[PDB]
């Protein structure tokens, strides 16, 4: 009937945001309408953006949107660099995506990750023992939040004990140290070779650790060795997400003492509280990886054309006022909490249950074992990551009673 003009293309420059402050450009986009168009610093052209919870679920779960097609051009994006390997799980669609996710799914369910909870709680107690022994102050990130997710994933992956410190080092060197280009990709090569060998060796394993599952799937020709190794590396270095996210968690718990006080007074609410924190924390800068409309799709009266790129903002979806009344309020009692901090659809985060487990153990040890714990700097003086994809502290200086 009546033409509905397309939205203006909104430029979305890379900006370093303080602490956990919400992106005001994303707020602007949320206020503009459910369907907007954006231009990011890198790649070319524009992309659709959806911000409402229902539209985000549609775009991420509907078969009419595809990931492989994203590598057919230079879609506008935040990251300077793009498309490493084209076997990367992120860029696969259900001809092949499903095989790869299925091969390890069992280790990452609630029941799957529960298998490493006691060992993980022990490893965390070791780290905290050491921090207490050294005495205050400490950088909680360096002392605890950084090493713990790596220890846990080593255990879940089934890395032989004598190789786990090599794993730590490799993980630290990969894309997150200094010595750009060279040491990172050499560490990546070593880790690749390592997992190629371990998974290869486990070609007929009935083990239930992740590398055994990968090895067995490779052995039954469900996936190739190359696919298995790539995924193994992604999973192995994925814990940095928990390091960053839990860093924001404790930054919040310490800068807003009432939250910490609630979790000490009512320990029973900690799982729900963690979910609320996961909902609220602005985990990333801007948006991540788009999907291509494989056929024309109408969203809120807007015609998304086949070939167009479409982004979702999980961050925005987690502040959807209809789904989350008073969305900017951190409410640990929040009634239903259907957040999409771990994404949605086939590409939903494999590590979500693992991240909740890690966060629950972390909150327990840090809130229960550090007497008089507080920030050692003003909240606004905690350094947060600049030029980042995933937001979070560079360091989290804390102090307490020795
Ligand atoms: C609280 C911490 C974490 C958060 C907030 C998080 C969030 C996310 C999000 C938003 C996505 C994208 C979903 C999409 O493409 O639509 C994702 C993907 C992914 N995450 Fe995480 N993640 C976390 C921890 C982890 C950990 C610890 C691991 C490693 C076990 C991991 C492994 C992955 C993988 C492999 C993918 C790609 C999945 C696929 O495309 O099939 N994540 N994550």
């Amino acid at each position: 009937t009546i033409s509905q003009a397309v939205p203006p293309v909104r430029d979305w420059p890379a900006v370093d945001l303080p602490g956990s402050d919400f992106d005001p450009v994303l707020t602007e986009l949320m206020r503009e309408g459910p369907v907007t168009r954006i231009s990011l610093p890198n790649g070319e052209g524009w992309a659709w953006l959806v911000t409402r919870h229902d539209d985000v679920r549609l775009v991420t779960n509907d078969p009419r949107f595809g990931r492989e097609a994203v590598m057919d051009r230079q879609v506008t994006r935040l990251a300077p660099h793009f498309r490493p390997a084209r076997g990367a799980v992120g860029f696969l669609d259900p001809p092949d995506h499903t095989r790869l996710r299925r091969s390890v799914a069992a280790a990452f369910t609630a029941r799957g990750v529960e298998r490493v909870r006691e060992r993980s709680r022990g490893m965390l107690d070791e780290l905290v023992d050491a921090m207490l022994r050294a005495g205050p102050p400490a950088d909680l990130t360096e002392a605890v939040l950084s090493p713990f997710p790596i220890a846990v994933i080593c255990e879940l992956m089934g890395v032989p004990a004598t190789d786990r410190h090599s794993m730590h080092t490799w993980t630290q060197l990969i894309l997150s140290s200094s010595h750009g280009a060279e040491v990172s990709e050499r560490a990546k090569n070593e880790m690749n070779a390592y997992f190629s060998d371990l998974i290869g060796l486990r070609s007929d394993s009935a083990g239930e650790d992740v590398t055994s599952l990968l090895g067995a799937a490779v052995g039954r020709d469900e996936i190739t060795l190359s696919e298995a190794v790539g995924l193994a590396v992604l999973l192995q270095i994925g814990g940095e997400a928990v390091t960053n996210n839990s860093g924001q968690m404790f930054h919040l718990l310490l800068s807003r003492p009432e939250l910490a006080e609630r979790l000490r007074s009512e320990p029973e609410i900690r799982p729900r509280a963690i979910d609320e924190l996961l909902r609220w924390i602005p985990h990333r800068n801007a948006v991540g990886l788009s999907r291509i409309a494989l056929e024309d799709v109408e969203i809120k009266g807007v015609r998304i054309r086949a070939g167009d790129a479409v982004y979702v903002s999980y961050l925005a979806a987690n502040r959807d006022p209809e789904v989350f009344p008073d969305p900017d309020r951190i409410d640990f009692e929040r009634s239903p909490n259907p957040h999409v901090s771990f994404g949605f659809g086939p590409h939903y985060c494999p590590g979500g249950m693992l991240a909740r487990l890690e966060s629950e153990l972390l909150v327990d040890a840090v809130l229960d074992r550090v007497p008089g714990l507080k920030l050692a700097v003003a909240p606004e003086d905690v350094p947060f990551k600049k030029g980042a994809l995933i937001r979070g502290p560079e360091a989290l200086p804390v102090t307490w009673h020795h």
